[PDB]
């Protein structure tokens, strides 16, 4: 299985592991939308500086926190190694069984079906129109998590997401089974394909299609959506050459739940790289709000927690300015017997509180079936 101290991303445009470490970047990545962002600057010198020293086609991997004036946890690797998603999807089991010492909601449902209710009301107001608001479940078992066998579990079970295994700097790894690119850059031409809205997934293909359709129908999800495209459409642009967004979402799956997703296809000019345009994006409506600020003070008043990485980007971007950044969700964190999920649920004035605590729940899920739980 996967050593914890190796990058592991698998995707249908780049699928690759890394090794070794030529130099980690903790640099802030606010403002890395600016080509004369401090950011920006040093990660091309990092690039030049790995060249000449003997890295060839180095490449920077790694996430970045959902509040970019935090640290980053990026690092050019030693060496890189491409592998086919296709083959590790048909290869794609146990080797422990865990007891469980402690779990915790965090916070509880109470507490969290009032935190909802406070948002809604917020977004009733002109100040604000959408909060995502997220929360956590911490489990301590009685023995050292292997990260490895849960990594081939997750992609076993999620074949089809962007899966992704990050090392990070305290010995933890962050590992994920992501449904939602935030940015690929292949050349000129980039993309992007939010997702928000949400419904259960069903046994039956009847009534699977009926929820599906259902989703699409719904005005509260249609408008949970629609304020994240309406944002990026804007911004994206006065940044592109080109720009070509349906004017409806479509229906996207994953292994527990239907999405609404609006793809976006365009093209950039040589100022911009994989980085520049997903700091542009980061965050957008679908994991802050909209507006971003008013939406991360509401945040900020009402999670009993900092996010850290939740929430952020991970993936990667080379030399060249090509790359892909996904949104850190689906996702675990764990180091030794610990571990910490993670889900949140964009707000709006159609929100139920029961209905948010159930939404985050089944996101909670994904990762709750990796670990057999
Ligand atoms: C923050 C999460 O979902 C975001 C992205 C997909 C669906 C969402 C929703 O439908 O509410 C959220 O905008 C998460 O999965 O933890
Ligand atoms: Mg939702």
């Amino acid at each position: 299985t996967l050593a914890p101290n190796r990058f592991f991303f698998m995707s249908p445009y780049r699928s690759f592991t890394t090794s070794g470490c030529f130099a980690r970047f903790d640099e802030p990545a606010v403002n890395g939308d600016s080509p004369d962002s401090p950011f920006q600057q040093k990660l091309a010198a990092l690039f030049a500086d790995a060249k000449a020293q003997g890295i060839k086609n180095p490449v920077m991997v790694g996430a970045i926190p959902f509040d970019p004036r935090q640290p980053s946890s990026l690092y050019i690797p030693e060496s890189w190694q491409s592998f086919s998603r296709q083959e590790k999807q048909a290869s794609a089991t146990r080797s422990q069984s865990l007891n469980v010492v402690e779990r915790q909601a965090i916070p509880e449902q109470t507490t969290f079906e009032q935190m909802v209710a406070r948002a809604a009301a917020l977004t009733a107001t002109p100040q604000v129109d959408k909060v995502v608001l997220s929360r956590l479940i911490d489990i301590t078992t009685d023995a050292a998590i292997d990260s490895g066998v849960l990594l081939e579990r997750l992609i076993a079970q999620n074949p089809v997401s962007y899966n992704f295994h990050v090392p990070l700097a305290d010995g933890g790894v962050l590992l994920g089974a992501s449904p939602e690119l935030l940015l690929r850059k292949d050349g000129e031409r980039f993309s992007s394909i939010p997702l928000a809205g949400s419904a259960r997934r069903q046994p039956d293909e009847v009534l699977d299609r009926e929820a599906g359709n259902r989703l699409l129908a719904s005005e509260k999800d249609r408008h949970e959506h629609e304020l994240v495209t309406q944002a990026m459409k804007e911004v994206l642009r006065e940044r592109s050459s080109e720009l070509h967004v349906p004017s409806s979402p479509q229906l996207i799956t994953t292994p527990t739940l239907w999405h609404l997703a609006t793809p976006f296809e365009g093209k950039a000019n040589s100022q911009e790289n994989a980085l520049t345009l997903a700091c542009l994006l980061h965050p957008t409506p679908a994991l802050s709000g909209f507006p971003h600020q008013a939406a991360t003070q509401v945040i900020a008043e009402l999670e009993p927690f900092d996010r850290e990485l939740f929430g952020g980007i991970v993936g990667w971007c080379d030399s060249e300015g090509n790359g892909e950044w996904v949104v850190t969700i689906r996702c675990a964190k764990l180091r030794e017997n610990q571990v910490r999920l993670f889900a949140g649920a964009g707000i709006v004035p159609a929100s139920s509180p029961l209905g948010e605590w159930r939404e985050t729940g089944v996101k909670l899920s994904t990762m709750l079936n990796v670990f057999g739980l």
